[PDB]
C-alpha cells in the first residue's frame, strides 16, 4: 500500500505558505502538533486531514475507516475548537494551523460537528474518569470538532537531538529495503527495555526464523509523543535503549531503532489497535503484543483500568490488519531459580518476581541493582542517572 | 439460513427429558425475553449466548467475525453471581429456569468477567447514571456465562399477543406467500402516527418508482421490555391495527408482527441490533429516521445521542450487506398544510413537534391533535389508554 503524506510537495511550497498567510489562523497547543505530525507524515492513511464527522463515527463505533477498503483506525484524529473558534471561522473554505507564532498547516473546506466529549470518552476509553491524564485534557478542549483536507507546510522538526530518528513511514519501509530484510517484526513501547521485553522480541526473532526467515529485522520504535508526566522522558529512555544495544541484549546489527511520533492515550485495547495500524504502514510484517499493552492503573483504585489478556485478544482478532501478524505473549516475569526472564506459571508463583517501573525507582533509591538478567547493567546504570536526576 | 437455537419438535420430548436431569440457573424475565431471542434466529450464527471471544468482538467492532462478517452490536449475554459460578462451574450442562419451568439447556459453559462499568461505556457511550437498562445491567453479577443453548417450548407470552410474535423464519414463509417481491421494514416503539406513516408510504411509492409491484411492509413494533414511562405493548398494539383500519396504512400489503427483543435505549448501538434482527426475516429495506433508539439524557433532557448519528452509522454499518438502508428526514406536523410534511427550516414556523406529553395534555383537555396527525381512530385508543393511567 501507498503512505500517503499531506506535506505540501517540495516545489509547491512557497505557494502554499504564501496562502497561509492571508487565510484566518488558529493557534494549537503542542498536542495538537504531535497529532499533525502523525498525520503529514502518512501514520493514519488514508485520511486527508483531521476526521469529518463521518470518519469520526466509522473510528468510534467499527474501529475502521470504511471509505477505500476496510482499515483499522481506532481512535479519533480530531482538531477541537471553542465555540468563539467555531463563530470566528465557520463559513469560510479554508484557515492556517499555527503553532508558536509560525503557520504550520492549511485546513481546506473544514467541517465543523460536535465533539460530544462524554460519548467519545465512553467508546474510546471505557471509561468518563476525567482524572484519566489524556481524558484530562480532552475535557479541558473545546466543545467542536474540526475536519477537512489538511495540508502541511514545513516539515515538523523539534530540534531536541532526536530528529535523526524520527523516520517517516515511507524512510522506515526504504531502510528496510535496504538491509535487505524478508521480515520486519515491531515492538512498540513507552518504557526502559529490560529483559522480559527483549524475551518477547527474542523469541519471535526465533519463531520466524523457525518458519523460514533468514533476514528479519527488529523495528525497535519507543513511543515518542505526549506521555503522562510520572513516564521516563524520551530523551533518557532513547539513552536507556542503546545502553540495550550496546550491551548486545539485542542485536545492533538486526535492528531499527526509531520514534514513532504519536501521543500516547493509555486507551489500552483501543490504542493497541492504533500502536498496530501505524506499523503496518510503515511495513512491518510481525506486531509484537504482550499484557496490558497500552494499560494504565485506573486513576483513583489503582486496579488495572484494562484487562491485562484483552489488548491481544483484541488485536488478535481486529479487522482492517490484513498485511500483518500479531505475535501474542503471556507476561514474562524473573524467574529466581532459572535466574532469568520466563514466562509467568501460576503452577510455579513463588518462583517468580515481578518489577514495575515504580519497584524500579524505589530499588535505585535504596542503592540496589536488579537482579541478574533483568537488565543490562550499562541500561540500568543509566536508569540510576535518570533516577538521580530527579533531585 | 435461520439458525434456531430451539430444539426440533420431535427432538422435544428428549430434551426437556434431559433438562431435569440437570444443575439449573433462575433467570428473570428479561433474561426470558433474550432467550426467546436467541431461540428463534434473531441473532444468526450465535450457538448461544456469547462466550468471550464474540463479546469482545461486538463490544469493539459490533460485527461478528469468525468466518464471515456478520453486524452484531449488542452482547446477548447471561449474567451470573460469584455464589452462581462457585456452583456451576465445572458442569458440562446446566437448566435455565424462569417461573418454576426448565426453559433452555446451556452446555459447554464458560465464564468470564462482566467489567460492567467498560460493557456499558462501549455499548450506551455514557457513564450516566439514571439510565434505565444501564441500573438493571448494574444490578446483576461480575460474571458471564457463555455457551450452546438449546431452549424447549415455544416461548408463548399468554397476554393475547401471540399471534403476532412470529418467529424470523414464519416471517419469511408469509412474505413468500404474498408473492412479496421487497420488504420494507419499519422498526418501532411508540405508538404510529402520520409522520411514521408518510416514510411508510413514501417508502411504498419509492419503492414503485423503482420497479417493485409487490412491495410488503413489515410493521414491527418492539415487544419485549421498555421503560416505565413508554406506551405499553397491549395499547400499540390497539393503536396501530386503528390506524390500519382506517387505511393510512394498507392492511393487504402489510405485515403486522412483534418483534421480542428488549428496548435498550442505546441509539447508533442498538438501530444496527434492530436493523440486522430485520434483515435475518428478509427485510430488503430498513427505514430510518432521526433519533433511533434514542431518548433523552435522564438529567438533561439533552439527546442521549446527536439525532442524526444513527441513520448515518447505519448507513456504513458493516455485515448488513442484503439490506438496504433507507434513511429519512425529520417529519413533523405541517400548520400550512395542515399535513405532516418533511421538517424544512426556510419555513420553520409553518412546524409543529407534537409529542408524547403534547398528547397526554391534549387528552386532559378534550382536544385532539390537529387533523391530519393521527388517525381519528388511533387517537381515540390513545384517550382510552390516557383515561386508564389515573
Ligand atoms: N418525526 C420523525 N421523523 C423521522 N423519523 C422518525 C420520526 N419519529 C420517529 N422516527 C423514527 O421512526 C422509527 C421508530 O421510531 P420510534 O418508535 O419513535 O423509536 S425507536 O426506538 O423504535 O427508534 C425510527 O427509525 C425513527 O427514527
Ligand atoms: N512483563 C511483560 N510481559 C509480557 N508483555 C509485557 C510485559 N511488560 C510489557 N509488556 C509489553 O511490552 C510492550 C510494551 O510495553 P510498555 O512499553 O510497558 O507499554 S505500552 O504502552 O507500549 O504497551 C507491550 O506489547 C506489552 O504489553
Ligand atoms: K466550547
Ligand atoms: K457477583
Amino acid at each position: 500500500y501507498e503512505v500517503k503524506e499531506l506535506y505540501v510537495p517540495e516545489n509547491k511550497l512557497h505557494l502554499a505558505k504564501t496562502d497561509a498567510e492571508t487565510l484566518p489562523a488558529l493557534k494549537i497547543n503542542k498536542v495538537d502538533m504531535q497529532w499533525v505530525q502523525v498525520l503529514a507524515e502518512g501514520w493514519a492513511t488514508p485520511l486527508n486531514g483531521f476526521m469529518r464527522e463521518r470518519e469520526y463515527l466509522q473510528c468510534l463505533h467499527f474501529d475502521c475507516l470504511l471509505d477505500g477498503g476496510v482499515i483499522n483506525l481506532s481512535v479519533p484524529i480530531v482538531l477541537t475548537a471553542t465555540h468563539e473558534d467555531k463563530e470566528r471561522l465557520d463559513g469560510c473554505t479554508a484557515f492556517a494551523l499555527m503553532y508558536e507564532g509560525r503557520r504550520v498547516a492549511i485546513l481546506r473546506n473544514p467541517e465543523f460537528f460536535e465533539h460530544r466529549k462524554e460519548e467519545r470518552c465512553a467508546r474510546q476509553w471505557g471509561t468518563t474518569c476525567k482524572n484519566h491524564p489524556y481524558i484530562k485534557m480532552v475535557m479541558e478542549q473545546g466543545d467542536w470538532l474540526i475536519g477537512g483536507d489538511l495540508q502541511v507546510l514545513d516539515r515538523v522538526y523539534w530540534n531536541d537531538g532526536l530528529d535523526q530518528y524520527r523516520l517517516t513511514p515511507t524512510e522506515l519501509k526504504q531502510k528496510f529495503k535496504d538491509m535487505n530484510a524478508d521480515a520486519v517484526f515491531a515492538f512498540q513501547l513507552r518504557n526502559p527495555v529490560h529483559n522480559g521485553h527483549a524475551l518477547l522480541m527474542q523469541d519471535t526473532h526465533k519463531q520466524l526464523l523457525e518458519r523460514g526467515y533468514r533476514r528479519p529485522v527488529l523495528l525497535l520504535h519507543p513511543l515518542g509523543g505526549w506521555t503522562k508526566d510520572d513516564d521516563v522522558p524520551l530523551m533518557w529512555r532513547m539513552k536507556q535503549h542503546a545502553a540495550v544495544l550496546e550491551e548486545g541484549v539485542l542485536n545492533p546489527e538486526t535492528t531499527v531503532v526509531a520514534i514513532f511520533p504519536s501521543p500516547m492515550m493509555y486507551a489500552g485495547p483501543t490504542e493497541v489497535q492504533w500502536h498496530c495500524r501505524a506499523r503496518m504502514v510503515a511495513g512491518a510484517n510481525f506486531y509484537i503484543v504482550g499484557r496490558d499493552p497500552a494499560g494504565m492503573p485506573h486513576p483513583e483504585t489503582g486496579k488495572d483500568l484494562y484487562e491485562p489478556s484483552h489488548g491481544a485478544k483484541v488485536l488478535t482478532m481486529a479487522p482492517g490488519l490484513i498485511t500483518l501478524e500479531i505475535v501474542p505473549f503471556r507476561v514474562a516475569a524473573y524467574n529466581k531459580k532459572k535466574k532469568r526472564m520466563d514466562y509467568y506459571d501460576s503452577e510455579h508463583h513463588e518462583d517468580f518476581e515481578f518489577i514495575s517501573g515504580t519497584r524500579m525507582r524505589k530499588l535505585a533509591r535504596e542503592g540496589q541493582k536488579p537482579p541478574e538478567g533483568f537488565m543490562a547493567p550499562k541500561a540500568w546504570t543509566v536508569l540510576t542517572e535518570y533516577y538521580k536526576s530527579l533531585e
